[PDB]
């Protein structure tokens, strides 16, 4: 089912019913924005896979390259083109836009500012709510950068939701907003970030994938905040066979993450064995993508 | 003396001391911004006269035509060039600049906004300081639109004083600010306004100038908020001969406005005589300008 395919593994969909109605149009666009990253990791990949879900539903995909660090990009500029290679290599075909800031720019920005109120604008800020005028204007500038220029759907992590909630109030365009979960990093602290070695870059070698996974936070029986279980949920295909030592009961067949979840919850699956599986499966899954470097 | 000629009839000079230093420079420029106006009246003329004072001291004069009603392209630009002909007719030859909206534009505002704070921004507002986000951003946008791009001196009315003092806090280069008084309108309420019949337009006919001055607010003995006294101060030459019937004391010669101020304040000069002198002198003064109509 196309709707269910889009919903699978999302945190929320503003206007579910709205999304359905969007699906009926022949021509339909989705955007997502990524701040360019020196490394593309599983966090990025989780999103692209969602864009790919939409692509498969006949969405025209738009990827906005987000430099709002305009406060150099002769340097940022093809970290962008590189990311582009990676998204192409993950099998995503889309049209690219970047920060550019044409003449009509300040006009609509101010028009949005006419509508938002200081109380409203403050609600919209991240948690260093506490003030410079830049901090109050910024979110309206972010709302403007949303590629709503004819898109029916906008996608992003749950961390963007405050802004997304604003954009829905402010835009002449009612846009469906789609949130992906955020991956926990390997060390079990915050979100997967290309810092703390808690990331898996989609281009890591087998040796490295194994190494990083071996060190990762994975408490036995525990599923919340378990990054190895997250990787299992978001990336792997089922049924899945887990190879194991005889002292731990030999090969184990899971037909779904739900079946796997209970098996770990009851400590029928040890972390050592779960990590070993996720490593090998992940390797197989990134390997075709990694191979798109001649 | 160059400094004293500049100071004459100004309400204030930020850094009288700083202005002295500027006068010593070999090359110096000065700007003013005007909202394009259908009618050019004595309020405009008072400023233009002050720019001419600066021009005579070896300043290059720059006039910015200020369209910040961008929230049309066509209507605004030509009302401007008609104004331009009027300033030329007043004997001002200057360099003109118009509202644009650059690539660098929003970048420059935001740097300003970074530095400005909510409380400060509020202080700078008209007193519907009391709120949409546009209200808070507006001041920074005005600041940016002070063409300070390389001027030593900026000029404007006292109504602009809140923003000019903010601009002094915020701009990278300290610009000297010079403020001209606000002319009271003919009916004696607010500033001279091209409406309510309380203006004298630079191209008004003798009969019209006479009519408007005849009905103008001028209580005997009273100097504050007396628009007729103001016109006498800012526009007339002394010694000034006031024509009168012999029955009303005959012709009268006043050597300075101060002498004239005391004459009126002690009711030794009648309003009806004062209006007639201001009207008749004003006509002689404006006639050459009026006639520069192609």
């Amino acid at each position: 089912d196309e709707f269910e395919m889009i919903k699978r593994n999302t945190s929320e969909i503003i206007s579910e019913e709205e999304l359905r109605e969007v699906l009926k149009k022949d021509e339909k666009s989705a955007s997502i924005g990524f701040e360019p990253s020196g490394k593309i990791h599983l966090g990025h990949y989780l999103q692209i896979k969602k864009m790919i879900d939409l692509q498969n539903a006949g969405f025209d995909i738009i990827i906005a390259l987000a430099d709002l660090h305009a406060y150099e990009l002769d340097e940022i500029r093809k970290i962008g083109d590189y990311n582009k290679k990676v998204f192409e290599a993950m099998g995503l075909k889309a049209k690219y836009v970047y920060g550019s800031l044409d003449k009509d720019y300040t006009l609509n920005v101010y028009r949005l500012a006419l509508k938002t109120t200081l109380k409203r604008a403050r609600r919209s800020m991240e948690l260093i709510a506490r003030p410079k005028v830049a901090e109050v204007i910024y979110p309206i500038m972010q709302v403007n950068g949303i590629h709503y220029k004819g898109v029916d759907v906008a996608v992003g992590g749950m961390e963007q939701r405050k802004i997304h909630m604003l954009a829905r109030e402010l835009l002449p365009k009612k846009v469906v907003c789609i949130h992906n979960p955020v991956l926990t990093g390997l060390d079990g602290e915050g979100k997967m970030s290309s810092s703390k070695g808690n990331f898996i870059a989609v281009d890591d070698s087998p040796e490295e994938i194994r190494a990083k996974i071996k060190k990762a936070y994975c408490p036995a029986g525990v599923v919340e905040g378990n990054p190895i279980m997250e990787i299992a949920k978001y990336f792997l295909e089922y049924p899945l066979t887990i190879k194991r030592p005889e002292k731990f009961g030999g090969d184990l067949t899971v037909n779904s993450y739900e079946e796997l979840e209970s098996l770990f919850k009851n400590k029928e699956l040890h972390p050592m064995d779960l990590k070993n599986a996720v490593a090998e499966e992940l390797i197989k899954i990134l390997e075709p993508i990694r191979k798109r470097l001649l």
